[PDB]
C-alpha cells in the first residue's frame, strides 16, 4: 500500500529533522548568500583562519582535529537517527553495532555533500565556510583529505535531492545487510526492502521529471564505498607520520581495517 510508504517517508523525514541540526535546506539558504540573515565567515588562508575564532599547534593538524571532532558529533547524530528507523533497535545488538560501524561514514559523506558546493564547505553549524582551495593547499599528508569528498559532492549534489529524499536514503544505507559480520541478514534486508520501496515512491512523487533518479541514486552508493577506503588509507599514513597525534576512540573503534 503506497499510503503506508508515505507514512514511512513522513516518519523518517520528521526524525531526520529532529536528529540533524544543519539540514540541506538550511545549508543551501546559507550558501546561496542572498538569504542574508546569517552569512558565513569565509576561511580561505591562514590570516582568515586566525580571524575565524575572532568570529566563530600546527594549522593542518588543528583543522584535522576539528574535522575529527565534527565527525564524532556526526556519528552521534546518525546513531540517534538510526534508532528511529523502524525495526532497527529490534535487531540483534551485535548487528546494530555492525550496521552503524559500516554505515556511519557513507552517511557522513552523503550529508557532508549537503554542506558543500564546488568552492568549499560549511563549518561550525554553518557560521563558517572553509574554501576547497585552502584545504587542498594543506601540508602534504592533509591537503588531499577533503578533495575526493568535494568530487563526490559536486556530482551527488547534481541529483538535487532534498532532505526528505535524503532521510529515506541514509536509512537505506544503514540497513544494508551485505555488511561484514552480520549475524542475521534476513530481518535487515526485509527492513531495507521496505525502505527501498519507500525511497522509490518518494523519488517518483518528489521528482516526477527526474528519469531513473532511483537507479542513479542507488549507483551513487559505489562512489561512497571508494571515498571510505581512500580515507582509511589516508588515516593509516597519518597514524605513522604523526605518532604524537591522537585519534578519537569512537572513530578508532569504527575503523577496524
Ligand atoms: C568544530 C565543530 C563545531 C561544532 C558544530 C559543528 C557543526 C557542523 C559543521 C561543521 C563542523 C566544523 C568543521 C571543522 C573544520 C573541519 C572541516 C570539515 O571537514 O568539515
Amino acid at each position: 500500500e503506497s499510503a503506508d510508504l508515505r507514512a514511512l517517508a513522513k516518519h523518517l523525514y520528521d526524525s531526520y529533522i529532529k536528529s540533524f541540526p544543519l539540514t540541506k535546506a538550511k545549508a543551501r539558504a546559507i550558501l546561496t548568500g542572498k538569504t542574508t540573515d546569517k552569512s558565513p565567515f569565509v576561511i580561505y588562508d591562514m590570516n582568515s583562519l586566525m580571524m575565524g575564532e575572532d568570529k566563530i599547534k600546527e594549522v593542518a593538524i588543528r583543522i584535522f582535529q576539528g574535522c575529527q571532532f565534527r565527525s564524532v558529533e556526526a556519528v552521534q547524530e546518525i546513531t540517534e537517527y538510526a534508532k528511529s528507523i523502524p525495526g532497527f533497535v529490534n535487531l540483534d545488538l551485535n548487528d546494530q553495532v555492525t550496521l552503524l560501524k559500516y554505515g556511519v561514514h557513507e552517511i557522513i559523506y552523503t550529508m557532508l555533500a549537503s554542506l558543500m558546493n564546488k568552492d568549499g564547505v560549511l563549518i561550525s553549524e554553518g557560521q563558517g565556510f572553509m574554501t576547497r582551495e585552502f584545504l587542498k593547499s594543506l601540508r602534504k599528508p592533509f591537503g588531499d583529505f577533503m578533495e575526493p569528498k568535494f568530487e563526490f559532492a559536486v556530482k551527488f549534489n547534481a541529483l538535487e535531492l532534498d532532505d526528505s529524499d535524503l532521510a529515506i536514503f541514509i536509512a537505506v544505507i544503514i540497513l544494508s545487510g551485505d555488511r561484514p559480520g552480520l549475524l542475521n541478514v534476513k530481518p535487515i534486508e526485509d527492513i531495507q526492502d521496505n525502505l527501498l520501496q519507500a525511497l522509490e515512491l518518494q523519488l517518483k512523487l518528489n521528482h516526477p521529471e527526474s528519469s531513473q533518479l532511483f537507479a542513479k541514486l542507488l549507483q551513487k552508493m559505489t562512489d561512497l564505498r571508494q571515498i571510505v577506503t581512500e580515507h582509511v588509507q589516508l588515516l593509516q599514513v597519518i597514524k605513522k607520520t604523526e605518532t604524537d597525534m591522537s585519534l578519537h576512540p569512537l572513530l578508532q573503534e569504527i575503523y577496524k581495517d
